[PDB]
């Protein structure tokens, strides 16, 4: 169990912004300027800074040039400057290597905390950030496939309880999860902004980057980037969707960059904001939880996912995880899920859905 | 075995107008057609619904008749003249085929109407003649998120496409889109009358059965809505493809299914095809973007699973076996291949399907 | 002007819904149930209860049978129960006449304190309320046009500075206003939730309610209600819209209900949740203010509104404004806007644009 | 009355483009490229070709540089070679000035006939032209407010049924109209390809075009227009909607380009292609008739239109309408208009809708 520490915990706004390792940068950003439409905030010959349409910060993504792709840190911004003191005061109780930079790790963002938090990731903890034109207005540059928002990170960690009660204590609440009757955690999904999420813990071997969600407004928006995929001829790297999830309500797709980092496209998820918003927990067998319309989860959804860095740059070692495996459980040779819950029709057993 | 064209002139024919379906539970079809998918019901009793789409104004778009084998009935085409309906009595006469001809319609709201044994065993009617109805088409106050505005499409399954091919061309079918191959083989042909990708098609396979029948919406989300729908109703195992964007046509697509396994397509934002020199699109059969556009897989049961037809004494027609290749062998079974790229080996299959 | 309390400001969530007096239920709830969709919480001869798609708390209106339509309550939920407490030391330290019930106003609220509040409008304070079975993914229900939360509110009061510097006390926060060269302010926006607003302030004779606003997913949700509007013969009762707006950003539509309460149908707008978040001030004159398409804002929008009650359910007398009124100094005849400061061009004098002038 | 000749119509598909002269081309340019995102199929000093997302003939629209700007032509394509000479055949026994060029007028067109139809009008009859790549499925070219088809002309003119005659003789069908009880007609529609419209007929002093309209796949598409020249602060240039038609059921926009054409942006009209089509009458004063959802019909759409041209290249002069003017029966001073037939509730006497008074 990671204790809770007597430090107060930092105030955490929202999720931020993701500083990605990439290997070719001009092929990173063909993928997130060219095809995806984000907005450059500054870029040069080792890194490029983008941001979504209606924010108002420096960046939601930093590109950095470097030899193994990797997450290097999964930013959240707090609620003022003694909060970054706050979050230093608390990750150093908990034991945890940290490093405090007063004029920031990257360009944009002024006194940061980057910790090795206890579930191996690196996570920065930040107030202070250069303002830049928010966009929100600009429909002379919207895409027909416009990220709209930063909305979420999602992490692959062994022990779901474990990382929960973690981020409990930091002051996220869970909105969704999903378990089974024998007492398995399998995924939760918590939250600081009033969204279905702010971080996710997916369960599987860790510590791993899973995605990075982006907002569009509507379902068109993300239907135009499956379509453009399509039109480039690189309709391999749409993963999974588009679909309807179960879990958060929200209408999502899943591609791949160039190294393989996975990025979400995501909208129309509800509010959560009130302190006693109903938790939602599904059955890991119930074909509708993840996908609402029944469509498969392909393996490499719950197989792979980004390896992501400590402090010093380099690889951190991963954990398998011990607990029951999602895959094998639903869609393994001894697994199974349902439609009707108690109904034979409609339910795979020892294969995915759909045929 | 080529199908001559006849010296009698082929009749007008102006769009694919309605399908009569047999169906063994007419309560529980009633309850897929209206409360699921919101057609409106043009006039029913205890042996027939008779339904239409939200913009329609003659009498139906859709026949439902109660009867011991669910299958595809009659496959109705509209022709611009009460005179066009005599063309098509002389013109499939003369192909030898069987014709039946009621002078007061073979189902309610339809008048004059023809129906023949066509060369590929299908059924189809003919008719001008039609009780107009309340065009529902600025009804907001019906209206649902799922609305269904039109019907777009048949799709027929047939063992030699080349040979009905040349057939409905020969009846005034204009060819918009097709997938070959590299060795002489046609898996698939779509041709329209109306000025759209297609009033009816042909896909390869054991035939006669009919593949689906194709509602049209307004817009991509009123095709999310009813896969929405389907989940809160807890029927999502009904929902058998997609949704996606289509290659061939271009559209959005959904297929699902309904109480008697009848396959019905839901359609939007095809293209205009009217102009007769309408270029000609042809697919490879094993580009994965060619059935759908995002390369996602498409499931064995759409390529096997197809309706009974009935000939005009309402027997089931015997199936023919297809020789030619499989477009499920040659892509997605254990021999098959596809490609994202031509040439390239990344993001190819090989005896599998895509995405994993 | 509106002092500080020592005591500490309750801690609001969001607004969270309103009680209309209504002068037959029975057409009212035509509108709100037939005509927009709403959810039946609870109803009988008294009242009817109604929630949106996405909403687990028991309400977001309440229609309330009564003599003389007017808002009731507006009512914002606070982050614990403790925070009632807070609200009523800090009213009563303003000077406020205020009201405790342990068990609630309204079905479904409990521990609830309403005020009089400094402005003249009935407020409410609650965090206890009866869960319901939140219908976010009932899509056998879901319409065409469906309102999917409750938004925010709107008032007209007659100084709006004097009502902003109250409200930030609150704990409110101002994202966006409308301001002229000469420093009068028009009116302000201003939120707990994150969202652009959860209540605002609309420049005029006051207190009164401009309007209630629900949320949809999309734009062609809100696109539905007018079709649906023009189908049921009832499009004299779209107000105004639909359009973009300036000041939000959200695609809108202004509806009436059978007694003129205005309902603003709303999506789309950003998130304001970060402290440092932004402000934006618009210029009073420049016409993609308020409909950032040019769209001229009907006059009625300018002058008409719901009257409110007091805590003993009378009606608040109005205060008449004494700054510059935005439809004058607009669209009236010694108005003008623009369409690019400093341009003629696009530019309007003694009329709205696209070639209309007051009727 | 027109009469109809002995010699057979020409089978006419479809509008397929118009060719307008423009004062200054790189500001039209900037608009129906920069602002509307058509595509370049050929370009030089003095004419831009622009095409649709969706089609694959060379072009849809052709802005020419001239002195004084007109429509020069409205051109339909016919079914075959051959009906090219049935209409100079044709529009000879109508007693019409024809010019039969070989191989064009414009770019990517080849054997066409140019009229001077009995409206006055610049009627381009062709088969010939030069195919183009067909864009419909290049994502990622489509924009946000991507125009994917030509949808229909609109042209005003003196005596609308005269006008309907000879246009049904051709073999356009009349999908819709509006009329009074008094036996004047002020618009109609007609087809040719199964849409509402190929071409139409505007009541007003003419020859002049009212419009060229261009469909978009969704509504929000449409929204986007406008969204984008609010944010290029051109709403200005915004004339009227976005709405929904009475007539047609379409989502429309309307916008003036920098010579004051007219641009309808439109989308989801019903299919008329049925030869007994259903003929919809509207009432000149029914208030949904032009917008559904009740909004005031601006006072520059009834009034201003294009100069169109004869086949020498000057300005067709202008023959005044005498039935009676939509304008003036519906919203001028001796106005009316109703929401519900027979209700006085919801009606307007002697003013616009919604608040509104003609400027
Ligand atoms: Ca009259
Ligand atoms: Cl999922
Ligand atoms: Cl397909
Ligand atoms: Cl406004
Ligand atoms: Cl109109
Ligand atoms: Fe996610
Ligand atoms: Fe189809
Ligand atoms: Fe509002
Ligand atoms: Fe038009």
């Amino acid at each position: 169990e990671i204790p809770k520490p007597v430090a107060p915990a930092p105030d955490i706004l929202r999720c931020a912004y993701a500083e990605l390792v990439v290997t070719d940068l001009a092929k990173s950003r063909n993928f997130y300027v060219d095809v995806l439409g984000l907005h450059v905030s500054y870029e040069d010959e080792n890194q490029i800074y983008l941001r979504s349409f209606e924010e108002f910060i420096h960046h939601n993504l930093v590109l950095t040039k470097g030899p193994v792709a990797a997450l290097k840190a999964m930013a959240f911004r707090v609620r003022t400057p003694e909060d970054v003191d706050k979050a230093e005061a608390y990750y150093q109780e908990l034991g945890c290597r940290t490093e405090r930079r007063k004029d920031g790790f990257v360009k944009g963002i002024g006194d940061a905390l980057r910790v090795e938090d206890p579930l191996g990731f690196p996570y920065e903890f930040f107030f202070e950030t250069t303002h830049v034109e928010r966009l929100h207005m600009r429909y002379d540059l919207y895409s027909a496939g416009e990220l709209v928002r930063l909305d979420h990170f999602n992490q692959v960690t062994p022990d779901v309880p474990r990382g929960r009660k973690y981020l409990e204590d930091l002051g996220f609440r869970v909105t969704e999860d999903i378990q089974d009757d024998e007492g398995t955690t399998y995924a939760a999904w918590m939250h600081r902004k009033g969204t279905v999420n702010d971080t996710a813990l997916t369960g599987g071997n860790g510590p791993r980057l899973h995605h990075v969600a982006f907002s569009t407004h509507e379902k068109h928006n993300i239907i135009q980037i499956c379509d453009k995929m399509g039109a480039l001829r690189i309709s391999d790297r749409i993963e999974r969707g588009p679909g309807r999830h179960g879990v958060s309500n929200a209408f999502y797709l899943y591609i791949l960059d160039p190294d393989n980092h996975r990025i979400e496209i995501y909208t129309q998820d509800y509010y959560t904001g009130d302190p006693d918003n109903p938790t939602i927990t599904w059955n890991v067998h119930d074909n509708q939880r993840r996908d609402w319309w029944g469509n498969p989860v392909v393996p490499s959804w719950y197989t792979e996912a980004s390896k992501v860095l400590d402090l010093d740059g380099n690889v951190q070692e991963i954990i398998e995880r011990t607990d029951d495996s999602e895959l094998e459980v639903t869609i393994g040779a001894d697994g199974f899920s349902f439609t009707r819950a108690g109904d034979e029709d409609g339910s795979y057993h020892g294969q995915a859905s759909k045929g």
